[PDB]
């Protein structure tokens, strides 16, 4: 029956954990995946989830359907935290909103409504970027190419290409960008940065699509966002992917939001219409218990302040192991530029390690990272960063 | 921009409880949902389903990424289930099954299996199906016809336009297949029937697609997986969608699973393969919450067997809203024959009133039900049955 059929990919990620786990060496060390642990290298189940979860379990409730949209409130906190609480845009109605499975889901949503609707376009990826972005836009039948990111040879932007790059694009095309925090290398825009690039995706009338999964992880919720609610400003027809995945912890609950800024409210009573047939023909309607989560803390004030105290708490933590680190390296190899490490944002840090040296950490002592040097400084914490720092240290001097 | 973007006409059911939630009449009822209700009328938490729950609630634990397929334990409940405990199949280690987003998610991820690898396939399914079966696999560009089924002359199959239909098909076709307890309209094949539907499946080499959201409905779990097994004993290669959301009456949390039986052990593994990486690309991974229920609930001995009571429970109640309906109808209009209402099977009857007939009981009445005549014999119980019945007694000597 099925022998034409040929083996997967694989899972690169679990191919990594399962290495790992095998991994002998007893100082072993995961910056490999793509996940929040704190100080003590857990996971961490957030004070405010915690509250929200005892409110769902009492009482114990029939389990309706979700709409098709998801919740109300879900829907309402997904863009009051994407465009602002109260955002113009919002009161004029101009925006059409779902909840998702997941950053992933809604990506799915925002490509398969893309591909409907424009047939013509083509996605262009960051170079590098999570490879899922790849699979799920090609799922779909879209083409998909990369425009100019990472510059490796400085560790930073090559921005003019990247400009120079989207000129030669046509209208509609689809551009998939990271507002904050660029998985994998860290590597941000700067503001006046993206002023430029917007002006340019005006310009040649191509779709600005941007994910954000990490919102709060960068600098704060508000400017993290500056690309999002600079991109409505401009009347650019902007989507929008977003997940609490990482800055809820709630991972496997697959929350999430998809949406569509349209100039008319009746545009986005079409777009909205469309969203809901989508998530039809694909999965019906997202699971309530994640939604109820998303509904309570974005919608209760006090446990939201509660929630971005929990997250800021995250973003700081990571810059401390961020310049923790930096200052290791600088104090051992008195030559050299490690400003990059702290320049970057996010969970992830492309470390400038060649693939050879990202091997040896490996191979010499128990560290995995990504050969694209990726690190996830989230691995890295107070009974850990010695070990990798000076590790590091051994590697880079060679 | 998206002034070219149709209006999404909705989904057909859901503007209609906004019509019955509208409607003044005190002795309004709403028969067109396909929810299960209890003999009180409402959505009801299943005993061995609020002991899950309170387990996950204690501790609140954290919450990660769940695999692709879902929680082995979820993907071994549905397994045993449809096949039955330590089955052939399954110690054989044929069978690959994922999680699923609902069956709605099943169906979805199967689709775009039979779309990605088995690219000339048309999908036939029954006169009349469940609307979202043609929207699913329209979704991932199959084309979908149908095969005769429901005859309106004797309430019956059209059996032999059906097997006859079948015959015209081609080399892996696929048949979308309700195993028991068939909506819109409860008629149900017999086992005979299923014997030879599979033998001409198997001459003429197509590949059925059991589509089973309502097992324990029918007669038993058992009975109701009857055409799954035979197809299994036979060697087809089987799709099964399956949900849970009608018999864990856990709609909202989104809980399905769906197997493919392949004829070797490397084939499992190429399709199942085939399958994570069909759930990457769509949304990453499912729902933990309803993983976590699933999970539990089926391997759990004790609840696995409170569990299964609470079906039949279900099962009864309906069997005898069935048998109350025809009393009062058979005692009051003599020479007509109504055998069908209990006849039929499952959450669902074709009552064989005409629009004109079923307009009229909203109209006079308050009384809802889909203008097809698909009525929902779980939305009935002691305190309506009498009203109800009398409306159709009534609507019925025009
Ligand atoms: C035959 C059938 N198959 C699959 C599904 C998918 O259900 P899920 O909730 O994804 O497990 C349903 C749902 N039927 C419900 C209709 C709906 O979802 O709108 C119903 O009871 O009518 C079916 O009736
Ligand atoms: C982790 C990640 C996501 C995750 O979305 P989920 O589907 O919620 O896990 C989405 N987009 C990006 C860029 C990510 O890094
Ligand atoms: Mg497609």
């Amino acid at each position: 029956m099925f022998e034409r059929i040929d083996y997967y990919a694989g899972d690169p990620i679990l191919g990594l954990v399962e290495k790992f786990a095998a991994d002998n060496n007893p100082d072993k060390v995961n910056l490999g995946i793509g996940i929040y642990y704190d100080e003590s290298g857990v996971m961490p189940v957030l004070d405010c989830v915690k509250i929200a979860e005892q409110r769902i379990a009492d009482p114990i409730s029939p389990r309706p359907y979700l709409p098709m949209a998801g919740l109300p409130g879900h829907r309402k906190g997904c863009q009051e935290l994407l465009f602002g609480k109260d955002a113009p845009v919002l009161k004029d109605g101009l925006v059409a909103t779902i909840a998702t499975i997941g950053g992933s889901g809604a990506l799915k949503v925002g490509a398969e409504f893309i591909h409907e609707w424009f047939p013509q376009s083509k996605c262009y990826v960051s170079d590098p970027t999570w490879g899922n972005h790849i699979a799920i836009f090609e799922g779909c039948d879209i083409e998909v190419g990369k425009y100019p990111y990472y510059d490796t040879a400085t560790g930073g932007i090559k921005f003019d290409e990247m400009i120079a790059f989207f000129e030669t694009l046509n209208k509609d095309d689809v551009l998939l960008l990271h507002p904050c925090c660029h998985n994998p290398t860290g590597v941000d825009l700067t503001r006046e940065q993206w002023d430029t690039v917007l002006n340019v995706i005006q310009e040649r009338e191509l779709i600005p699509f941007m994910d954000i999964a990490y919102q709060g992880f960068g600098e704060d919720m508000d400017s993290d966002a500056y690309a999002i609610r600079k991109a409505v400003d401009m009347g650019l027809p902007l989507f929008v992917s977003n997940s609490f995945s990482k800055n809820l912890s709630l991972y496997g609950e697959r929350v999430g939001g998809l949406s569509v800024v349209c100039p008319t409210v009746d545009e986005t009573e079409r777009v909205f219409g469309q969203l809901n047939s989508t998530v039809r023909r694909i999965y019906s309607s997202p699971p309530s218990h994640g939604g109820r989560v998303v509904d309570i803390v974005m919608n209760d004030a006090a446990l939201h302040e509660q929630w971005v105290g929990e997250v800021y708490a995250m973003r700081d933590r990571i810059k401390s192991m961020r310049t923790k680190l930096k200052s290791v390296l600088e104090a051992k190899i008195s030559g050299r530029n490690f400003d990059y490490l702290t320049a970057q944002n996010g969970m992830f840090s492309f470390t400038g390690l060649t693939p050879e040296q990202v091997e040896r950490l490996q191979s010499e002592f128990g560290i995995y990272m990504i050969s694209n040097s990726r690190m996830c400084v989230a691995g890295l914490n107070s009974s850990n960063i010695d070990y990798v720092a000076n590790a590091m240290v051994d590697v880079l001097k060679d």
